[PDB]
RNA sequence: GCCAGGAUGUAUGCUUAGAAGCAGCAAUCAUUUAAAGAGUGCGUAAUAGCUCACUGGU
């Protein structure tokens, strides 16, 4: 009954990421890049709280997080 | 018109004493949906709160 709240995927992707701050500027500035892989344990590990149907869907947000900030997916 | 929803990653990223849809900057992805903007106004110090777009009902 006691709900254990994980961290923000932004976070999540920093630290995954290893960068302090994410990009002021998503679309022109590339703070940093990781992989699918990636993306992949921080959508398994952060599933408890998003509302996903799949893994593939919980990585799209992900993505879309990693996305708006600057950091690119390969 | 009235009734009811208007959600989720998420307080997006940045910046900023604070900056949580709604000072400002760059963006504006994704999920679950019948539908629901990285939010239309009002609101708060920042929250909260009221509200619209949008959906279903009558
Ligand atoms: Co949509
Ligand atoms: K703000
Ligand atoms: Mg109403
Ligand atoms: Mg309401
Ligand atoms: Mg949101
Ligand atoms: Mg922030
Ligand atoms: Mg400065
Ligand atoms: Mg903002
Ligand atoms: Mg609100
Ligand atoms: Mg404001
Ligand atoms: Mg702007
Ligand atoms: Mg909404």
């Amino acid at each position: 009954t006691f709900i254990t709240k994980t961290p923000p995927a932004a976070v999540l992707l920093k630290k995954a990421a290893g960068i302090e701050s994410g990009s002021g500027e998503p679309n022109r500035n590339k703070v940093a890049t990781i992989k699918r892989d990636k993306v992949r344990e921080i959508a398994e590990l952060k599933m408890p709280d998003l509302n996903a149907a799949s893994i593939e869907a919980a990585m799209r947000m992900i993505e879309g997080t990693a996305r708006n900030m600057g950091i690119v997916v390969e």
